[PDB]
C-alpha cells in the first residue's frame, strides 16, 4: 500500500504575472499574455510574438553575481522553487532535510546560454566560452541550486521529457512520496526558449502561429483557424506532501494529487495518433492509479496547443475515456491565455487544476470562436465558468509521444 | 507489494568497442580507448583528445534517411537500447507493449545538432535551421524513438541529471517495475558532447585533463598525477524485467538489481564535498534498500573521474561506509579507460558491473602508477582481479551534488 500525498505550496512565473495570483487573475479574467517579443531582432522570422515572463527581477531570490552564472530557464525555475517553499510554511531541519527531495524540469532547457556562448566560440573562438557555461545551463541545475541553498537532501533529479517535463515531474515526485523515498519534494518545470533557437527551431517545422498581426489571437485551440501553438516562458513548482507529514505541522493543504498516469504513442515523432488512443490509455492509467471512474471528473485542463491534429485527438481520446459523461465535464486550455510554456506547460496548468479545485471554477479557452468539426465538448468558450469540481485532470502530450495525466482532488 | 527486477539484456557503445563484448575485452585486457580528436581541428583548444567511438555504422541500426536527422547521441542511444532489446529476446506483443517502457537520458544531449543549427542562425539566419532541429536534438527523444520503432507503449521518459543520468535512468526504471507501473524498462543514457561547446566549455572551466602529447595516460583515477577527466562519447542500454515476467518466459538472467540509492550533497554546484558525506548517504541508502550487511559488498566499480577532489572524496565515503570491509572488498575506475561518458557513464558502468559479476573478476584501474595521499584501498591498480564476487556496487555523482547508486548480486 500507499502514502497520500497533498500540495501544501506553489510557485509561478508566467507571462499572465510574476506569482500564482496575479497569473491566476489573468486565467479567470481570460486576459492574454502574448505579444511581440522585445529587444531581439525578429526580422528573419515567420513568428514574432509570444508569451515572455514580464517585469522579472532575479534579485528579488540570487545575488546579481550567482544569476549572471545560470541560464534564465534555471532563474525562472528558482523564482518558482522558492515561491512554493515560502508559499508551503515548510521549516527545513537536520531532523527533515533528508526527507526532501526535488525534481524540477525543463523540456528544452539554456538555449540563450548556448546562443550566448555559440555567439563567443564563433566570433572569438573557444576562449570566450564561460567558465559557467555547463554548469549553468545543464537542465539538472534547478535541483541542483535549490538543493544547495535550502539543504535538500532526499531525491534529486530533473525529468526532460519536453512538453510532459511539468507533468512527469509532479507525479514522479509524488510517486517518491507515496512510496516513501520522501516525506516533500519540489517538483515542476521550467523553459525560456522564446530566443532565436526556440522561435527558429519551431519555426522551422511550421509548428508555430504564425498570425502576427494579432498575437492575443494566435493562441485558439480546438477554432478551426488555428495555425498552430505560441512559444512561451516560465515556470511552475508545488510542494508535495506526505498527508500525514503536513497535518502535523497545520500546513494548508490546496488539493491531493490522487493519480498519476504515464504512456507512450509509439506513434510519431511530432504527430498524435488522429484517435489519441495514447492521450486515453494515458488518462485511464491515471484514473485506475486514483481508483475513480471516469464519470467522477469534472474538470480537465487539456494540453490544447492550438495545432490542427493535436486538439482534435484530445477530442477523440475525451469521447473515448468519458463516454456519456465526456459533455459534463468542462475542458479548457489555459494555453489560449498563456500560450504553451513547453517543458514548464504541465507545471503552470497543474497549478491552474488545483485552483480551479480551491475556487470551484473551470478557467476558460479564449478566442474559441469557431468550434472545429467533432469540437462539440464544453470547452469553456470566451469566459470562465463557475461549476461544481471536485476531480480535476492535467493533461500533457510530447514529441516522441511522451504522455502525462496527474488527477487531483479536492481534500477536507 | 514490490517485486524483484532482474537484468535480461545489456547493450553499448564505448570508446573501447561497439557492442558489450568487444568493449569488455577491452576493460578485462587495460586496453585505454583515449586518442586525439579527430572529427574536428582543435588547435584552439586546451584539450585535443577523448574517447570517441570509432568505426560506428548508423546504418546497422537505422535507414541512412532517418540517421541524417538525429544528434549522434540519439544514434548511440539507439544502437545500444537496439542491442540490449535483441540480447534479451524479449518479444513485443500486443499482450505486452503497454507494460514495456524506457528511460535512456542524456547530460547534455544534442550538443552537436544545437551547435551547427546554431552556426546556421548568426551565419544564414532562421531559415536555415533544420525543420528536424527539435525532435532530432533534445533529450527524451532517445527514448521517443526507440518507443516508435519499437511499438513501446509503457512508461516514456528522460533523466538529465548531468553525470549520474545513468545511474538514475536504470535505478528509478527498476522502481518503475518494483512498482508494478512497468514489467519491463529499456534504460541507460547515452553522450556525444565533443563538439566546440562540449570541449571549449569544459576546457574554460578548467574540468579537463590537457595532457595532450600522452592521452591514454590522461584518465589516471587516484593518481597524484591526475589533472582532471576525460571528455568520452557512447551508450549503454540495460533491460529491465521484472523477476517473473523473466522467470515466466525463460529469460537468461545475468544479475539482479538489488539496491538503488539516491541522496543530494547539498553542498556544490561543481565540487564534490572531500569528505565523501554525498557519497557516503547515498551508498548506505542503497545498502539499506538492497537489505543488506555492508560487508557483503565485493567489487565498487567507482564514479573515479580523475579530478583531485572526486577521487579522493570516494575513498572518504568508502573507508565511511565500509569501515575495516573498505579494505577487503576491490574498487576500480574503468574510466582509467574508457574515459567519463557523463550521461552515458553509469550506464556503461552498470554493464561492467554486471559483467564483473557474471565473470567473477574485478576490472583494472589503468595508470594509478602512485596512488594518491590516502588511496591505499584494493583499486585494482593495472591488471584485472579474478575474485569472488556476490555483490557490486556502481557509484556516480554529478554537478548539483546529485549522487546515485545500484547495488547488483548474483541471480541463482
Ligand atoms: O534544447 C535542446 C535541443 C533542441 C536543441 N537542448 C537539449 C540538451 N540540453 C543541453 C544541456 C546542456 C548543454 F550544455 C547543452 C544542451 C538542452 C538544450
Ligand atoms: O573558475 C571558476 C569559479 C569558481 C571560481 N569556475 C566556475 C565553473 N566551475 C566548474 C567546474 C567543473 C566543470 F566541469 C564546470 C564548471 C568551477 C570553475
Amino acid at each position: 500500500s500507499r502514502r497520500r500525498v497533498v500540495i501544501t505550496g506553489m510557485g509561478m512565473l508566467s507571462p499572465l504575472g510574476l506569482d500564482v495570483p496575479s497569473s491566476w487573475e489573468g486565467i479567470l479574467a481570460g486576459r492574454s499574455g502574448i505579444a511581440p517579443i522585445e529587444h531581439m531582432d525578429l526580422s528573419a522570422y515567420s513568428t514574432r510574438f509570444g508569451g515572455s515572463v514580464k517585469g522579472f527581477n532575479v534579485e528579488e531570490y540570487l545575488s546579481a553575481k550567482e544569476a549572471r552564472k545560470l541560464d534564465l530557464f534555471i532563474q525562472y525555475g528558482l523564482a518558482a522553487s522558492f515561491q512554493a517553499v515560502r508559499d508551503s510554511g515548510l521549516e527545513v531541519t537536520d531532523a527533515n532535510r533528508e526527507r526532501i527531495g526535488v525534481s524540477m524540469g525543463s523540456g528544452i532547457g539554456g538555449l540563450t546560454n548556448i546562443e550566448n556562448n555559440c555567439r563567443s566560440l564563433f566570433e572569438q573562438g573557444p576562449r570566450r566560452i564561460s567558465p559557467f557555461f555547463v554548469p549553468g545551463s545543464i537542465i539538472n541545475m534547478v535541483s541542483g541550486f535549490l538543493s544547495i541553498h535550502l539543504g535538500l537532501q532526499g531525491p534529486n533529479y530533473a525529468l526532460t521529457t519536453a512538453q510532459t517535463t511539468g507533468t512527469h515531474s509532479i507525479g514522479m515526485a509524488a510517486r517518491n512520496i507515496a512510496y516513501g523515498e520522501a516525506d516533500v519534494m519540489v517538483a515542476g518545470g521550467s523553459e525560456m526558449a522564446a530566443c532565436g533557437l526556440g522561435l527558429g527551431g519551431f519555426g522551422a517545422a511550421r509548428a508555430l502561429s504564425t498570425r502576427n498581426d494579432e498575437p492575443t489571437r494566435a493562441s485558439r485551440p480546438w477554432d478551426r483557424d488555428r495555425d498552430g501553438f505560441v512559444l512561451s516562458d516560465g515556470s511552475g513548482a508545488l510542494v508535495l506532501e506526505e498527508l500525514e507529514h503536513a497535518r502535523a505541522r497545520g500546513a494548508r493543504i490546496y488539493a491531493e494529487l490522487v493519480g498519476f498516469g504515464m504512456s507512450g504513442d509509439a506513434f510519431h515523432m511530432t504527430a498524435p495518433p488522429e484517435d489519441g488512443a495514447g492521450a486515453a490509455r494515458c488518462m485511464k492509467n491515471a484514473l485506475r492509479d486514483a481508483g475513480l471512474d471516469p464519470r467522477q471528473v469534472d474538470y480537465i485542463n487539456a494540453h490544447g496547443t492550438s495545432t490542427p491534429a493535436g486538439d482534435i485527438a484530445e477530442i477523440a481520446a475525451v469521447k473515448s475515456v468519458f463516454g456519456e459523461h465526456a459533455h459534463a465535464l468542462s475542458m479548457s486550455s489555459t494555453k489560449s491565455m498563456t500560450g504553451h510554456l513547453l517543458g514548464a506547460a504541465g507545471a503552470v496548468e497543474a497549478i491552474f487544476s488545483v485552483l480551479a479545485l480551491r475556487d470551484q471554477v473551470a478557467p476558460p479557452t479564449i478566442n474559441l470562436d469557431n468550434p472545429d468539426e467533432g469540437c462539440d465538448l464544453d470547452l469553456v468558450a470566451h469566459e470562465a465558468k463557475p461549476r461544481k469540481i471536485d476531480v480535476a485532470l492535467s493533461n500533457s502530450f510530447g514529441f516522441g509521444g511522451t504522455n502525462g495525466t496527474l488527477v487531483f482532488r479536492r481534500f477536507a
